[PDB]
RNA sequence: UUUCC
């Protein structure tokens, strides 16, 4: 196919992306830029004696604690799944280049033997299906914003006033843009409402990725992450080249004289879009309600909270597969995007909306600054929409579209290789619709939990059970991709939303319990992604508002892994040889100051009374917001603390506009 | 100095 267009900053389309005020114009032009990160007040990432207590700890642990995973991928015993040397990065210095994004993502699903549609009728109705029951009885909520969050192409404004202002602007004049946009007037509707543009691409860091320590050498060998060049990236890979980016951080020695020890590396680095505001406002407007509808009357597949919560669903299954999914995003399909489009029609949403929606899944990419002395280029012209990226992070629905391709794909899956018996219930829409809503609420012999692309299949006794012992072994074989739509295989260590399936002797589910992941604490307490930003102001508006207070939930969240206690003495002992001091009264200090400050937050906080009122899930969400993302959702949260990272626009402003949109 | 429960 065409090569995607591409525009440098210069060129007129893109200083069209860019508003006539500072921020916008810095955002435009920022050149890579690279340094420690400040990982907790007044300790930077690679500051000697952290380095030397990473290098002690990550060593001893993996030492005393290898992994406990069998050949089907569970993980019983210590609940270690890998060797804990993924703390050894210079956190804040990225690999290079970072990877320019793929403006089509067609070829890379061809080759890959993907499909370009629904295989079968029946596929084709199970995806309709899921939108019909996804989409439909839908509740006007208000349309919550992050605080801080930036409102991205033109304005790139953190200002809530302003984002409160465009969003309820864009409420008001989506419909405007919609028609416009069916009128093949983008560039109008850009420029009137600023619906449209292209997605703002950031890098963000993954601040522990694989590292093994090689025997024979006695040297650490980071996992290669390959990268696409502009090349490769605007000609769909057809041209151009895929290669291992640079983790090698010795660099940094001549560079800034920082000392790197042996074994230590640069972080792995991974894109983020930051989507147009304007256009992302009418769609997060449906979003929410779709996500009240499936987390409630869906509760059973899609909402997840506790351990115990997951725990209870699987102990109940005789047989839970741990899927993986390989390159999620970028693999997602542009034909279930206008499959999604095409169904919403025919349900009877406005088609001015679904225009929006459909827009917001082909959308230019204006990257910014993979390596020194790369990016500021717009890929794919704004004037008609045509990229295929797969699923941008920064859409207003990304977990949804996930969720929705996912979710039938594992269903598929489970009727393709256990299940041929259930075929004959689905039929036509309406049986398709029943037999998913079924389905979905856990009440069929096949079951399952997911949330993008994470999930956990489950077979119940019956008919369908020998095939899920197959379909699992065929997985272990691992040289048949059971589905035709992704790359699924199994997990090497079965996890669901971060907590470890633990299983005993049996190795079943009846007897097996959800544990927190041990390596998690350690990558969020020594390798967070972002450092304390101790320079906003606003704490609310910081990516780690209040690191303290995950100290008081730690128990809560890892309390039941097998070598908890293990581990918290392991990191006593190197934070002694490191520092000289104790690492929990550090903790227990960073925690009081947290928890004073939190007060001047809370408005139902006693300007002191303690952190009584807060679950284990507010507590990780204060110290890590990013949660509430892939995690948790606002609903799982107290509402007192919602409001501490949220701002709301008015609810008879939503209202209106979401009778607007929906069909009935 | 920049993203979506
Ligand atoms: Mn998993």
């Amino acid at each position: 196919p065409r090569r995607a267009p591409a525009f440098p900053l210069s060129d007129i389309k893109a200083q069209m992306l860019f508003a006539n005020n500072i921020k916008a114009q810095q955002a435009s032009k920022r050149s890579f830029k690279e340094g420690a990160i400040e990982t907790y007040e007044g300790l930077l990432s690679v500051d000697p004696r952290f380095l030397s207590f990473k290098n002690e700890l990550s060593r001893y642990l993996t030492d005393h604690f290898p992994a406990n995973v069998d050949e089907y991928g569970r993980v019983y015993g210590n609940g270690v799944r890998t060797n804990f040397f993924g703390m050894r990065h210079m956190n804040g210095f990225p690999m290079i280049p970072a990877t320019w994004p793929l403006a089509s993502n067609l070829k890379k699903r061809a080759d890959a033997d993907l499909a370009d549609g629904p295989v079968s009728e029946r596929d084709n109705l199970l995806f309709r299906a899921a939108v019909r029951l996804m989409f439909s009885d839908l509740e006007p909520v208000p349309l919550k914003i992050r605080k801080g969050s930036s409102t991205c192409i033109p304005y790139f404004s953190n200002d809530m006033g302003t984002k409160i202002e465009i969003a309820e602007r864009a409420l008001e004049k989506a419909e405007e843009a919609g028609n416009l946009m069916l009128q093949g007037k983008f560039d109008d509707a850009y420029q009137l409402h600023q619906m449209g543009g292209a997605y703002y691409v950031v890098y963000r860091a993954q601040s522990t990725d694989a590292i093994t320590l090689d025997p024979k050498t006695g040297k650490f060998v980071s996992k290669d992450r390959m990268v696409a060049d502009f090349e490769y990236a605007v000609t769909g890979g057809e041209q151009g080249s895929l290669f291992a980016a640079s983790k090698d951080a010795s660099r940094l020695k001549e560079q800034y004289g920082i000392d790197v020890p042996d074994g230590f590396f640069c972080e792995r680095r991974r894109t983020a879009m930051g989507g147009p505001f304007a256009l992302n406002a009418p769609i997060m407007a449906v979003a929410q309600p779709v996500r009240n509808k499936i987390y409630s009357k869906y509760a059973y597949t899609f909402h997840h909270t506790t351990r115990l919560n997951k725990e209870e669903k699987v102990k109940e299954w005789s047989l839970c597969v741990a899927t993986d999914v390989s390159d999620h995003d970028t693999f997602w399909p542009g034909w279930l995007r206008d499959l999604i489009c095409d169904e919403l029609l025919n349900m009877g949403y406005a088609p001015w909306w679904v225009k929006l929606f459909e827009t917001s899944l082909k959308l230019p990419v204006y990257v910014g600054a993979p390596a020194p002395e790369q990016g500021h280029t717009l890929l794919g012209d704004p004037s008609n929409p045509d990229l295929e990226v797969g699923l941008s992070s920064g859409q207003g629905a990304t977990d949804l579209m996930g969720t929705l391709l996912m979710s039938i794909t594992y269903l598929v899956m489970q009727l393709d290789h256990t299940a041929p018996h259930l075929n004959s219930r689905i039929k036509d829409m309406p049986s398709a619709c029943r037999f998913l809503d079924s389905y979905w609420q856990g009440h069929e012999e096949i079951r399952q939990i997911s949330k993008s692309d994470d999930a956990m299949l489950g077979w119940t006794k019956g008919r369908a059970l020998v095939g899920g012992h197959r379909l699992f072994e065929m997985l272990k074989e691992g040289k048949v991709n059971p589905s035709p739509y992704m790359k699924i295989s199994y997990e090497h260590g079965g996890a669901f939303l971060g907590d470890i399936l633990l299983y005993d002797s049996r190795r079943e589910p009846g007897s097996a319990i959800f544990v927190g992941n041990i390596n998690s604490m350690l990558n969020n307490q020594f390798s967070p992604e972002y450092g304390v930003q101790s320079g906003v102001r606003d704490r609310s508006k910081r990516k780690r508002p209040f690191p303290g207070l995950a100290w008081a939930s730690m128990k809560d969240t890892y309390g039941a892994c097998p070598i908890y206690s293990d581990v918290l003495e392991a990191i006593e002992r190197c934070w002694w040889n490191a520092f000289g001091e104790s690492y929990r009264a550090y903790r227990e200090d960073m925690l009081k100051r947290d928890t004073l400050e939190l007060s001047r937050y809370v408005a139902s906080m006693a300007r002191q009374a303690g952190l009584a009122e807060l679950t284990p899930i507010d507590l990780e969400v204060l110290a890590d917001p990013n949660k509430l993302q892939y995690k948790w959702t606002e609903a799982d949260v107290s509402a007192n603390i919602h409001e501490v990272l949220m701002h709301g626009v008015s609810v008879e402003k939503t209202e209106r506009f979401l009778r607007s949109v929906m069909p009935r």
